[PDB]
């Protein structure tokens, strides 16, 4: 009849003495162990709820839309944001700011095919140039995810030795990884006391300022020479929209928003298609054997010339599926992105109260027994039935659902089949290490769950 049951906390310390060393995650999982599927953890002073598995996540972000469906914070990054641009807002804020964003995302977007496909050949076109060379392919697969959102916000696309676009995608890389970080999921427990002390928080709000900064000279630009009936991208469209409402009482078209909004998506534009793709191209060393079979069905569908299209997916059910396993596997954002509820809300018997975050540990869906064979194993067939044809599943979720649903899994798909298939066509992968010696254990695993790093070559098959 109250908030639900859960590992009984100290005064100050809340739960810190049931975590696992480990982390955030390792410590929800046992705590499922115990006490089932939705469950109280405090984390630092405040009761999180959890909830875990297909049905309780589904039950609380679509049955309860409304009732689920505000942002938490992210520790680490929430004196940057405060509260600012899409990913972080509530309210009408959100409203207003998802809304822009999907739109705007579309009118340029779902041409956005075009531009995957354009940035697919110049991206063919550099790893010839390296002539089968070991490299790292980290700030490629940044490079080319970014280029993409690039060309939608700032309406053009970036040159790969271009020294200012490298020095943003390091800032991403390493911001995404001290928010995950150990030190990540401590300051989330205990912010209150350790942001008096120096850490990583510090480096993460610099590094947050200086994107923002460039961001915000970039908008200096646009103002310069804009065309209120030629918009060139989202952030002119922005500049309309605020011209449009400067006279309103309270616009949610203010400066913070523009620069943190771009910020936001620029940022979650990036980096995890980039990511899952990291974490693919991994797998394909370690598992050949989908990767020349994945060869084999472009052979069939596309041939070795032709440049491969959205049109293509539902003729490669096996590919997809490969894709649909990478993402699962990679499980990416274990927790999603912090929610709280809007109401005093009624679950399964239990009462949370407005403004009580909730945490979905979305990689409990996707390692659901029911769902998967061996959920802990890269196994393609678990997207596939017995003929070999696409098998969708109601536990494949790792965009989350309902209203907060990722803005981006449309491109995100886009992105991954056509960059994807794109490289397989034209590229074989090696690597020193022996494919059963390659170790897929993550080098962070917060927020975000991020790769070892790995040398790769791609050798032609021409
Ligand atoms: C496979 C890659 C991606 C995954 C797995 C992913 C996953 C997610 C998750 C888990 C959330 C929030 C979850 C929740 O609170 O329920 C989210 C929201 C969001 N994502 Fe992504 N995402 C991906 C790619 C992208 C891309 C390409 C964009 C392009 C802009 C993007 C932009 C956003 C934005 C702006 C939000 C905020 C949604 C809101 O607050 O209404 N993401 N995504
Ligand atoms: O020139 C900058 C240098 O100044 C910095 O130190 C600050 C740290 O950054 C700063 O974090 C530390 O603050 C002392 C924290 C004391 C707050 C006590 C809190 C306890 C919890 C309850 C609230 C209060 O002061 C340090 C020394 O003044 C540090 O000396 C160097 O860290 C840094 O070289």
């Amino acid at each position: 009849g109250k908030l639900p049951p859960g590992p009984r906390p100290l005064p100050l310390l809340g739960n810190l003495l049931q975590m696992d060393r480990r982390g955030l995650l390792k410590s929800f999982l046992r705590f499922r162990e115990k006490y089932g599927d939705v469950f109280t953890v405090h984390l630092g002073p405040r009761p999180v709820v959890m909830l875990c598995g297909v049905e309780a996540i589904r039950e609380a972000l679509v049955d309860k839309a409304e009732a689920f469906s505000g942002r938490g914070k992210i520790a680490m990054v929430d004196p940057f944001f405060r509260g600012y641009g899409v990913i972080f807002a509530n309210g009408n804020r959100w409203k207003v700011l998802r809304r822009f964003s999907v739109t705007t995302m579309r009118d340029f977007g779902m041409s956005v095919e075009e531009r995957i496909q354009e940035e697919a050949q110049c991206l063919i076109e550099e790893l010839r140039k390296s002539k089968g060379a070991l490299m790292d392919p980290t700030f490629l697969f940044q490079s080319i995810t970014a280029n993409i959102i690039c060309s939608i916000v700032f309406g053009k696309r970036f040159h790969y030795q271009d020294q200012e676009f490298l020095k943003m995608l390091n800032l991403f890389y390493q911001t995404f990884s001290l928010i995950s970080s150990v030190f990540g999921q401590l300051f989330e427990l205990f912010s209150g006391f350790l942001k008096h002390f120096p850490g990583a928080h510090r480096q993460v709000y610099k590094n947050l300022q200086e994107i923002n900064a460039y961001i915000g000279h970039s908008v200096e630009k646009h103002r310069e020479t804009l065309d209120p009936s030629a918009p060139r991208d989202l952030i002119d469209t922005y500049l309309l929209h605020m011209e449009k409402e400067k006279s309103n009482a309270h616009s949610e078209f203010s400066h913070q928003n523009l620069n943190l909004n771009t910020l936001s998506l620029f940022f979650a534009g990036t980096e995890t298609t980039s990511t899952t793709l990291r974490y693919g191209f991994l797998l394909m060393l370690k598992y050949p054997h989908v990767a020349e079979r994945v060869y084999r069905e472009i052979e069939q569908v596309i041939g070795p010339h032709r440049p491969p299209e959205l049109h293509d997916r539902a003729k490669m059910p096996y590919t997809e599926a490969v894709i649909y396993e990478i993402q699962r596997f990679s499980d990416l954002l274990p927790m999603g992105v912090p929610h709280i509820v809007t109401q005093h809300t009624s679950f399964r018997g239990y009462i949370i109260p407005k403004d009580t975050e909730v945490f979905l540990i979305l990689s409990t869906a996707l390692h659901d027994p029911h769902y998967f064979e061996k959920p802990d194993a890269f196994n393609p067939d678990h997207f596939l039935d017995a003929n070999g044809a696409l098998k969708k599943t109601e536990a494949f979720i790792p965009f989350s659902l309902g209203k907060r649903i990722c803005l981006g899994e449309g491109i995100a798909r886009a992105e991954l089949f056509l960059f994807f298939t794109t490289i397989l066509q034209n590229f074989s992968m090696a690597s020193p290490v022996a494919p059963e010696d390659i170790d897929l254990t993550p080098q962070e695993c917060g927020v975000g769950k991020i790769p070892p790093t790995y040398q790769i070559r791609f050798l032609p098959r021409h």
